């Protein structure tokens, strides 16, 4: 009874306060052609455009390693003609890294996201080490996913979106146990 | 046939060895009101409670990192009105340390322990880094957690009944291959 | 338009350079009683020989950890009657390595590679930590999968043909890229 008090009165207490603080994070302009498929309470939501007869999505996959600088990971599909490129990233300072560049013959398993679709993926080649290939070809599919939006404006639309969206989840959660405990 | 045989001697020897050596865990009491779900051979065991209303759900998830200590995480979830509160947490010498804090808004999908539930529920927002809230919160959430029965007391019993039940797990095991290789 | 012309010349240059370069793997002969379930573009591939009565199942798990030298992960299940002993294994160098060893009594569970199986065995006790164990029967569960030809020869079949394998991987993946952007 008491502790359910004191919990319901320190949630409100910091929702109020958390309020009034600077930093607020301003929300984003959505890049255009890009459609946005994100829920309050979702961190890890999925963009996707349309490039000719080609399929671009982007879906967050997480946040990594101890970091004085928050890094995100993401994969970056192009789908066309039931196969899919899939381009496995992380945004590192406003910029799209490649860390893993994927081909998958079975489009529809590429787009299912379900965990025995993940499970199954996990067995298939996973491209080589980026650090084994020479400038011409890593350039050549930078120039690529650039030339389709995904580009340092895109990582830093991400950026500040997800910072965005962080604080209302914050304040979302906040407000959600407050009434639970009330 | 004697690679069989040798490996049926040895675990044989083992099994009477180790009945005779000192320090085998005594089964220890279960707290008042707890129900647990705990069967031979299965590690992450989970313990139950009513609390009025709401339901009080204990689910070990694994142990971690190199340690001289072991250390042991699990969620506690409070259950009510089709919503949950739930929490990350690790035993680290008989007290309870809250990692994580997350609402859920779909109490089934947070009692879901599918392989499929953990994927979805990964993408959700995983509440705050516990670092970055002030003790008058953090508090409050550590007081809700006694007045259900998680305090020291519970977490004493978790590791008290983990050591026992490892040691009747690992004598079951020697015991089935045994039978196995015979 | 230009961007994927980019793409489609720089990889067939890196194919056709590729076949140019030394140190191109040959294809191992695979062990004698061993059939091998491996398709181009699968990297984690399995191999089955019966013992008798039993069957013996060779699962690659993965790599890992930063390496000079590349290590794989891989269980070995041994399967009678219903039940299976399982070896948590790894290739270090030629040679096989027990990580962990394992018993399941439902061996139709312990068969079942779906990510819902393997989460539900992920709960399951993972048997003594090697270190634990004295040499006595350390030894006999080696001489035990050494009378199953599960040795040197085997773990060095592994490293030959997943070579071999990744280099026509890495072909295949350099070709479907340049038809896909093509």
């Amino acid at each position: 009874a008491v502790s359910d008090q004191r919990l319901s009165e320190a949630t409100l207490r910091e929702l109020e306060d958390e309020r009034q603080r600077a930093g607020l994070p301003e929300k984003p302009e959505i890049p255009e052609g890009w459609t946005i498929d994100r829920k309050p309470g979702v961190t890890h939501f999925t963009m996707r455009k349309s490039h000719g007869d080609e399929e671009i999505i982007l879906q967050l996959t997480g946040e990594d390693r101890s970091n004085e600088e928050i890094t995100r990971t993401l994969d970056v599909l192009v789908v066309n003609g039931g196969k899919a490129l899939v381009f496995g990233m992380s945004v590192e300072d406003g910029e799209f890294v490649i860390n893993n560049v994927c081909f998958r013959h079975d489009g529809k398993l590429a787009l299912d996201t379900s965990a025995e679709a993940q499970f199954q993926k996990s067995q298939l080649y996973m491209g080589p080490d980026l650090a084994d290939l020479e400038d011409h070809l890593v350039d050549s599919f930078t120039s690529y996913l650039s030339a389709r939006g995904v580009n340092d404006t895109l990582a830093n639309f991400i950026d500040q979106f997800s910072l965005w969206s962080e604080q209302a989840d914050y304040e979302e959660w906040l407000s959600s146990i407050n009434k639970f405990v009330s």
